[PDB]
């Protein structure tokens, strides 16, 4: 019969990460299928926060002394360790823990042993290479992926031929950026004046009007899980120049020569280079066949569709292995009062 | 006959970092050895700020309308743009740089051709990998090479062969040493615990106390010239395990696979790998041949009489190769009122 679990999603402030916004993109396409998927909005039960979930996300506020059935499902982010130090008082529901940065581990919990030991039904995470980051580190329990989704809005629009537009972020690398624009700066000689812009706070809408008009795209990726930003500039047919967010690149098979034109830590002076390659290659009507590339790899593999089948297959997957409670019924209620914000 | 030269070296606040440390160990070895070097207060002509410089250490107060002679020359930093616009509004002087921070050349100059321009005489660096990387940015000055020194309070004491010590600095790549540490906690099976002793806020005398007493440092250096924290603990005959400071780490021949067990960047696994070595080789009574070779490295090459001997080299071959002052005669007062500070 039907498995009367609701799949809880804990927030405790507005939708703000990358990680949030694709947690809301699970609810939204779960409870578009047949389950049942919410917020639990853990403090902050104020306007601004409350009013920054859209109207389709259903919200339960938590209260100590509310309950849940004893079979209801928590997905845990890595970070929030007071939610497995929380749930760690009751033997009820289960856990899930979806890790879409690897490298926050450490904030949620302190080794590979503690989570191994804690019982969590399945990792699910955005890449093949979170995995394979996880299990380096020693982390044994199941893991699941479930790539996230470039949305439609991201796509190309006009590039002016006269003005080429070279598009970055400052998001991460800061200081590493204006090495790079230095070494740009010295090293190019072409005489079209170089026009460069920061999409560092806007929204993503925004960002994607951005992406659609620039000509490149300058990577400042770091230690990522996937490579959102890359992705994005790919969708909107942007020439990626720059880190790829991976040292051990050979670990993710995403990313390739035939797609961006990567450079290792330190490169600054190949970074830079590429950059006027980039741009020549605009000037002299020689395009990169990486555009292209770039296109295909996120309209096969990183669009709205294929999200929505593999959050149903996967998050069936967990329904159907789950053992039977113990120490409760179905529908027993269960009080939560574990917590007390401030 | 003598070049009635004085060398000044602008600074405007209490010596701080690495490089204000070595700029006044340029102006006491340049004192001892027959030259005249004066420090030159730009602002905060304060208490804890006068205070801040040894009494061998001799400071000018900058005051707007102050004479100095035309033939002196000013010992620029790579940071500090307003010197180099102050310095412009006059033919008189001479400037040299002490680039002691490669990478941070933006926040001085715009570009390589903006340093090819001005009326720098020398550029004078820490190393010779700065050299190298200051030449790939495209800058074509005359450069030289004086390498700092480690102070004799740096030597090895007597280290608990009881309880293992490890240090590391948080002043670099903080998030990164989170991510170190949870590897090291996940995969580190041994049955005594880790002590790690973190040297940020601490004294110089202080920092080679702890090291004296520590078996290993793990490093976190990035981006470095030459990369003095490892030096001295080296010279505290530490074992140092992990980021060199260098990418491009062919590009510097200090560092080597023979006098510290270094990995590329993102090598978190085998970082954690060669520190749970670096203990084991200790509990085992199996010494690493790298303390032995960093001691050597350190005792020959970057010990105080060398860099004394290296100082008036540089800078007197910088004073044998003045070109006669244009516009100028010697001892003719010049008048610095190109500043006026908040
Ligand atoms: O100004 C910006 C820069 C980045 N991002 C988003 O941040 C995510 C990367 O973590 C991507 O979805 C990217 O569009 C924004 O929304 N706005
Ligand atoms: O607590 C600390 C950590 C580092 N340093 C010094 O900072 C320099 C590196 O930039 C080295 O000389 C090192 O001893 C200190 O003085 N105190």
């Amino acid at each position: 019969g039907p498995s009367n679990i609701t799949f809880y999603f804990p927030f405790g402030h507005v939708p703000t990460y990358g990680g949030d916004f694709v947690n809301l993109e699970h609810i939204r396409a779960l409870n578009k299928h047949g389950f049942s998927a919410k917020v639990i909005l853990m403090k902050n039960q104020i306007p601004i926060v409350i009013e920054s979930f859209p109207k389709d996300i259903p919200v339960v506020f938590y209260k100590p002394g509310m309950e849940l059935n004893a079979q209801d499902v928590f997905v845990l982010s890595e970070g929030v360790r007071i939610m497995y130090s929380g749930l760690a008082q009751t033997q009820a529901f289960r856990v899930i823990v979806h890790n879409q940065n690897p490298f926050y581990t450490h904030t949620g919990m302190d080794s590979a042993h503690d989570i191994n030991r804690y019982r969590i039904t399945k990792i699910i995470t955005p890449s093949h290479y979170t995995v394979k980051k996880l299990e380096e580190m020693g982390i044994t329990k199941p893991m699941a992926v479930i790539s996230p989704y470039i949305p439609e809005y991201f796509k190309p629009a006009e590039k002016s031929n006269e003005e080429i537009r070279i598009t970055y972020s400052r998001r991460k690398r800061e200081e590493e950026s204006k090495i790079l624009l230095f070494y740009l700066r010295s090293l190019y000689r072409g005489k079209k004046a170089l026009h460069i812009r920061n999409l560092t706070n806007y929204k993503r809408e925004e960002v994607a009007e951005e992406m659609s008009k620039a000509h490149i795209y300058a990577s400042f990726a770091e230690r990522e899980s996937l490579g959102l930003m890359a992705l994005e500039a790919m969708a909107s047919g942007c020439h990626v120049v720059g880190f790829s967010g991976f040292t051990d690149f050979e670990n993710q098979d995403v990313f390739n020569e035939e797609n961006g034109d990567w450079v290792k830590e330190g490169e600054y002076k190949k970074f830079a280079e590429k950059l006027i390659e980039a741009i020549e290659q605009i000037e002299n009507n020689t395009p990169s066949p990486k555009i292209e590339n770039g296109l295909a790899l996120v309209n096969s593999r990183f669009r709205q569709d294929r999200f929505e089948q593999e959050v149903v297959r996967v998050y069936q997957d967990i329904l159907d292995n789950l053992p039977p409670l113990e120490g409760f019924n179905e529908s027993d209620k269960v009080v939560l009062d574990f917590w007390h914000f401030d």
